[PDB]
């Protein structure tokens, strides 16, 4: 409840994400959000989207032998939301301290340079408020840098710049 | 016991690192090297190298609050070689797959449009020979890159194309 | 040419073992590895736990009409693996989510109140580094206490406290 | 991922090996392998043959007056592989001329009128293969009877007829 919804989500069928076989589950409601970037490409199509998820995903299951790609979602420059390991299952994004108590989200690109456009960012606050009303994250979560846990540059200058500012942000 | 064999790293205490309360040790010999590129500025004298190791120091242990520097060696382009947790200590520079069987070495700056000088390739080479020599290391010990291990660039484009040309190169 | 190398293990014919009739095959390579115990008598010669292993298969295929013994391997206190099901053919030994993504390994006894000889923890260890050697296993493979994948004691408290300091242990 | 021994060796303290004196390097990768038999008692558990390795080590060391275990590794009727002086450990097997150029494996009885079980032979197989793993043992490697290269009637009749049929097997 409220049954109304959360919804606006590509499903892994639809970005035809090869099948999962990550078998860990967080436990809801979930406290922390970890923003991260692919330090990739971005996109700006469904069709380039999706296969940009594509072209993530392959890289963690084929190159690195991981179980399913590392995030819980992923965001494009299209303004869509891309299942990853979804609201249940534990990401491998942010180390063995994060990773079972922290949703992980990957804005698809590298924002050391580019700020995400703002349908980007309006689709992971929706992302956010939609997994609130799920009961998928708690009503007080904390939204973290990838930076702010582990030793990189992600999420990128830009894009670490304007989180800093959210009102679910947290030091 | 008499003195020939490898040496010459810039120890902890002289480029001032905090003291380290990392307990967890690795197992001689250590069959896997991992590189990596802090991402961040570089440094070609052994005074600003000193003070940058201090730097990275300062964010693993200050701001993520661990143990000590995540690295067990950093490589500076003043040629030097900086103590990071060392040959005997797990650190924490490629998850928790790779942390407990591997050696992280890290060169100081971002070698995505930049190559490492000579003077640091040797650095490090010299270095893996040294723990060979000691059994810190496996004889036949493999190198890979940090982005072959973990999802992220690092260690930066250039770099990464030269490790691939070594003897222990292994992806 | 054949199959290089990979350890020792006790064939079914060797067990007396009845003909199998599974046919499902597991998708190599295999990410998981399941630990459990029989909760059966123990064993120490090969002739015993030869015996122990007609046993236990004749317990699952006459009363619980498996198509043959549910573990791909046993292990005997004799510090010996048997052959069960082997790499190729799925198990039954931990639930219909579990079996067809899994390699089952059982040891011979029940283990709440007593530890496996030193030998046998050697043979399942082997073993799983031979599975990796044959591409049956993946490189970065996962081991998961039965109780941690179904609600049992399995695989005995003693047992399950030593099978958590493994490399590939993965709760 | 993971440590440590293939072949599941009983380590030298496990049979309660008196501790060994022998310096002599054996220069790996060794180009032969000879195999004998103890012409001692045989055993079929690894109790039994835990007792014997030490009533052969004791026997050389009291009586003989040798740093160790004339074998770099002996063989069980219990179907393991007991260490003696290793890899490593030039042996005393074979005598002046093939002690420095072969590793010694000594199957635990006498095989005149009778053979070793099928796991006896397979853990030989296996040791071998270990070795070779390990570059311990050369890859093109040549295996020799203890009488093709000494006056002896070991390994016994019945064994020497078997390695005989061994791939690596040269007269
Ligand atoms: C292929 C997976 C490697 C796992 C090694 C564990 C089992 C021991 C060896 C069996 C197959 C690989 C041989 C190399 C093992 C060397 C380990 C060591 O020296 O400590």
């Amino acid at each position: 409840e409220d049954p109304p919804a959360c919804g606006s989500i590509v499903p892994r069928r639809e970005w035809r994400a090869l099948a999962s076989e990550c078998r860990e589950r967080l436990t809801r409601p979930v406290r922390y959000v970890v923003v991260s970037h692919t330090a990739g490409s971005h996109c700006d199509t469904p069709a380039s989207c999706a296969q940009q998820a594509q072209n993530v995903q392959s890289y963690h299951v084929r190159n690195l032998g991981w179980c399913d790609v590392g995030y819980n979602f992923l965001i494009g420059e299209d303004g869509l939301v891309y299942e990853g390991r979804g609201w249940n299952i534990k990401g491998a994004h942010a180390g063995p301290t994060w990773n079972p108590i922290s949703i992980g989200i990957s804005f698809m690109g590298n924002y050391m340079n580019r700020v995400p456009p703002p349908r980007a960012l309006r689709a992971a606050q929706n992302l956010l408020a939609c997994g609130v009303a799920l009961g998928a994250l708690r009503s007080n979560y904390e939204v973290k840098g990838h930076r702010d846990v582990q030793p990189t540059l992600s999420p990128g200058d830009r894009l670490y710049e304007i989180i800093q500012t959210w009102s679910h942000y947290r030091a």
